[PDB]
């Protein structure tokens, strides 16, 4: 943290943060979703970090050089180290990106390395050719040198996320997967874990082998998982929570901007809300169902009348706002909500729905108080504009991710959030092969789209592809796209340190303070 001269800190220096939900796991190498990987940030470091406005920064790595954008050389700080006090090294990141790719670990982000084209990824993760294989090596304890098999000019804004954390190769061998438990674990970040109480909370404790504690200020934050946002305003209003999570309730956000105005923080950030469609399951594998879907929900409706809390329509998967999205807006999407129905009915009775023999699926979410508002008034929309019949089943987030990997679903609410800022951040996810593909698209002219952004040289070709890559997704109906969220969250008066300038919403507890109040 960087506290700006003349502000008084409060002697107790603790906080307390709402997470939306249970965190999957504490294993970064296990990890999908934005609750863990708030959680990942403060206790696992990769080699770059990013700094309080999202810029991509040192973290392990204090300097870095590539060669032909395909040879990236890190120089690690020799002070980095794991909370045992042992060093962190080259070794270290070695082990964690070979355990990321191989197969037995089963990561969802095990496509993470093939997003960053790191050498024989494709071959390792099929199996083919062992995870030692990976386009990764030490060449000294403090030197890690990564070899893409193409050239990927932004490849080191990649670096910030969680899959690409160090794992103490120690614990997780000797513990297994109870290596996360708190007398196990062992963390590299300005935290460790102290408590973890399923369904209850998280403590994670102040760090004093991290390399930076120094400027450490928070010496102690509490993760809560609580699902409900309006308990989570509730808590925060009744001096309990610092930071609510950022999702907004429909109930109080109204309430809210009128009655806490310099609470209410609201920036932008790289998510889109959108309902996924099972591409692999009957009747969902029909594209004028798929368009049906897509045509009948009114945006304006969702987004301005019952949600509105400044959210924007969407008509794509990646934000056109998204650093380098030079998207083409479609014309449904420019059309009157009377024109979409017509529309949609018109291709629904195509695919041979009747009124006595209906569309009748399922509407699957995560348990949320924003999440259920939004799908009555979906499947209300759709009954309404579609005749369509949907039943409503909502699942604690861990569970409801798993759901949409197995494929055991008809739709669900889903958002992306980017994991860098560059377009291939969401459209890589949709990728045939991607382990993000919780959509279970497959399309052959797409992933030839997206290969081509990196056989050109220059970012016009590249903007202009993955425009063409949106007109495809959008042409398929491969998803249901709802609107592009606004990180809107409640900040209390005392907690210095954030911004709100990262698009990515990277928080970092090290970068925090609380104001004597």
């Amino acid at each position: 943290a960087d506290v700006p001269a003349g502000v008084q800190l409060a002697d107790k220096q603790t906080l307390v943060r709402n997470n939306g939900s249970e965190v999957q796991s504490l294993d970064p190498h296990k990890i999908e979703g934005v609750p863990e990987s708030n959680v990942s940030r403060d206790l696992f470091e990769g080699l770059l970090i990013s700094d309080v406005e999202g810029h991509p920064s040192p973290g392990v790595a204090e300097k870095w050089e590539n060669k032909d954008f395909k040879v990236w050389t890190f120089h690690l700080r020799e002070n980095a180290k794991w909370s045992d006090g042992t060093p962190v090294t080259a070794h270290d990141f070695v082990y964690s990106w070979q355990r990321l790719a191989d197969p037995n670990t089963a990561s969802p982000y095990a496509s993470y390395l093939q997003y960053g084209h790191i050498a024989n990824i494709d071959d390792i993760i099929a199996g083919k050719k062992p995870a030692t294989d990976l386009g990764v090596k030490a060449l000294d304890d403090h030197t890690f040198e990564v070899t893409l098999s193409e050239p990927v000019p932004y490849f080191y804004k990649l670096l910030v996320h969680p899959s690409v954390s160090p794992v103490p190769k120690s614990a997780v061998e000797k513990f297994g997967d109870k290596w996360t438990q708190p007398a196990n674990i062992v963390t590299n970040g300005a935290y460790k874990l102290k408590n973890w109480v399923v369904n209850e909370r998280i403590v994670l404790e102040r760090n004093p082998q991290y390399w930076d504690n120094a400027k450490t200020v928070i010496n102690q934050v509490t993760y809560l998982p609580i699902s409900s946002e309006v308990t989570d305003v509730n808590r925060y209003r009744s001096g309990e929570i610092d930071m609510t999570y950022n999702n907004m309730p429909i109930e109080l956000f109204q309430k809210l901007k009128k009655e806490i105005p310099n609470e209410v923080r609201v920036d932008p950030y790289l998510c889109t809300y959108y309902y996924e469609i099972n591409n692999q399951k009957a009747p969902f594998n029909d594209v004028r169902v798929r368009t049906a879907l897509k045509l009948a929900l009114d945006r304006d409706i969702i987004v301005n009348k019952v949600k509105n809390q400044g959210d924007l329509p969407a008509y794509s998967y990646t934000p056109p706002y998204t650093d380098g999205a030079k998207l083409v807006e479609p014309e449904w999407f420019k059309w009157s909500q009377q024109k979409r129905n017509e529309e949609a009915k018109k291709l629904l009775a195509e695919a041979g729905f009747t009124a006595d023999k209906p569309l009748t699926f399922d509407l699957l979410y995560n348990t949320s108080d924003l999440h259920k508002k939004l799908a009555i008034a979906v499947a209300s929309i759709w009954k309404k504009n579609l005749g369509v019949n949907v039943n409503l089943e909502n699942q604690e987030w861990k569970t409801f991710l798993d759901t949409r990997h197995q494929g055991t679903f008809d739709v669900a609410r889903a958002g992306w959030c980017a994991d860098y800022n560059e377009p291939t951040s969401f459209l890589n996810t949709m990728l045939s092969d991607s382990s993000n593909n919780t959509a279970h698209y497959k399309s052959p002219a797409f992933d030839k789209l997206i290969a081509d952004t990196l056989k050109v040289a220059d970012d016009t070709q590249r903007s202009e592809l993955y425009a063409k890559a949106e007109q495809q997704l959008d042409k398929d109906s491969a998803i249901v796209p709802v609107y592009y969220y606004v990180n809107a969250r409640l900040v209390k008066p005392w907690v210095g340190g954030y911004t709100g300038k990262d698009p990515l919403d990277n928080i970092y507890v090290k970068n925090l303070y609380i104001i004597k109040h």
